[PDB]
């Protein structure tokens, strides 16, 4: 059980925050990411609409079935692609979404195309605001009205625990980048420390801790990049390269994490199964740790 | 970090207990179960000799390859199967084994067989002293000679985690698992607090806490009963099955156990390699915590 008074923010829908046990993990898919063979044209963002809306319709069964909810993580690396890719998921989904790029030119660009629309200040999750920001993209994310923000601690500068806490908080001469994201307006922070490699996660998770120790905000990462670049593992093939990634992928929320970027969609049919399994052990745990289940759509109440 | 210093027993060259990331999990696969089907006949102890060997060597090889040590858990539902299947352990591993038996009649009349036989008393582990132990069960480990037993410190009248403490050092007029131990002449002790269900296993989990905290006994536990009988889950197929037991499997660990009873030995290989990436993470944290491993066969520097 952590310190701080937990924020739990309501998403469109998506609840995602608390004590451990009290919400189900939130489940962050990856659509549209660099060669994703349903994307012919990257640079114009042209992709088969049938695949990608299959790739969203199975996300929405499986969420069903374990009550894991879910937000898209949409990935462009074109301000044309990024903007088509936006307008698709707004209209073929109700679920919240990343809106992501390796390129912060790419994602501002995107934003100035969507503009001041009520639907994509409820929905559209900025990710995000890290060590390279500069106070167009904050200005960019403030035009837009923009209220929730991945803020990501990934960092070669921040590798121990405590530096990303600094480089979150802020300390001598920077803000930090949760007081950079409230200028921007965000008033809702999904704290992502960053996976460097898979045995590092354990830091990950720390920084993870220490978040809801200390602030309260919803907790989360991204160890998909980590886990793909395993050559060792990797080369084993099914079920040892799954078995590996469901290791790493649940080791956070043993700790008490919140939300998963879990890497390709296509992935989202076994990540599902082992991380509702681990949700459902913890929320057993509710009774000796004084927390309530937030609501009855809980892998616990669902998966046996 | 634990308060009581941890036992680390020392069982035929396998290390088990200790602070986490200090000594890697201690994998207990299953063989000769009821329904495995390389045993032909379960009374008369008639089976495939080549199939056996070829899983004690798989067994072998994917512990060198991870760095978690092994103990065979060699189960029996007669006399005559459990005597020759131990003779052929012996034989056929250097491991260490759990003498086991759903019944404690077919435990003592191997015990009985096999005798005070130097061998017996550093390899055989019994399997296990509970809640229903005789005085006749006593008799027949102490003609043996053993030194390590597993205490399965389970009760419907000791549910929460904090009452193995009652279970372990007795209570009120009954006599502790532990004081049972010693009269048997026991002086090491592998604490297993039972596993009822997948979802109760966040209460195992807390009981070997619990175990770990005040006594320092090296905890562990046998999810695969609990796995196997989740036919929603088996019938799903691979990858499904396999993540949701990686789930199961690795959530003791993550919260400092010492050792797992995984189930049937024919799924070692996806087993062990979803333990070793949680082992992994779990000693990276050492380099925050000051925790030094006890042993360069671990899967942190191995697996990678
Ligand atoms: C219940 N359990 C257990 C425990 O909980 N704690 C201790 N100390 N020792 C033990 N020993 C026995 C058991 C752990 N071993 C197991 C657990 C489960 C199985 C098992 O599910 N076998 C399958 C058949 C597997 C097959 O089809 O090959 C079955 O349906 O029976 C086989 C062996
Ligand atoms: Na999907
Ligand atoms: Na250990």
């Amino acid at each position: 059980k952590f310190t701080a008074q937990q924020h739990v923010y309501d998403i469109n829908g998506v609840k995602v925050g608390g004590q451990p046990g009290e919400y189900p993990t939130v489940l962050i898919g990856s659509i549209f990411y660099r060669g994703h063979k349903i994307v012919s044209d990257g640079q114009k963002g042209i992709f088969d609409k049938d695949a990608a809306k299959a790739l969203l319709d199975q996300e929405a069964e499986l969420s069903a079935e374990t009550g894991n909810p879910f937000i898209i993580d949409v990935l462009g690396e074109s301000v044309e692609a990024l903007t088509k890719y936006v307008e698709f998921i707004l209209e073929n989904t109700t679920a919240p979404f990343l809106l992501d790029s390796i390129s912060p030119d790419v994602r501002v660009g995107a934003l100035k195309n969507l503009g001041k629309d009520p639907e994509i200040q409820k929905r559209l999750i900025y990710n995000s605001i890290e060590e390279h920001y500069t106070e167009e993209e904050l200005a960019a994310i403030k035009e837009a009205g923009l209220k929730t923000a991945v803020i990501l601690a990934f960092s070669k500068k921040a590798l121990k625990p405590n530096a990303r806490i600094d480089l979150l908080q802020g300390k001598d001469d920077k803000e930090g980048l949760i007081a950079a994201a409230k200028r921007a307006g965000i008033e809702q922070f999904l704290v992502d420390p960053g996976v460097l490699d898979v045995a590092s996660n354990s830091w990950t998770t720390e920084a993870i801790n220490v978040v809801k120790e200390q602030f309260g905000y919803p907790g989360g990462c991204a160890p998909s990049a980590a886990v793909y670049l395993w050559k060792k593992m990797r080369s084993k093939g099914t079920p040892f390269f799954e078995v590996a990634g469901a290791a790493v992928f649940t080791y956070p929320i043993t700790q008490g994490a919140d939300f998963i970027l879990y890497g390709p969609m296509m992935n989202a049919p076994w990540v599902y199964r082992a991380i509702a399994t681990t949700d459902a052990m913890i929320a057993y745990n509710n009774k000796l740790t004084g927390v309530k289940m937030g609501t009855t759509e809980h892998p616990l109440l669902k998966i046996f």
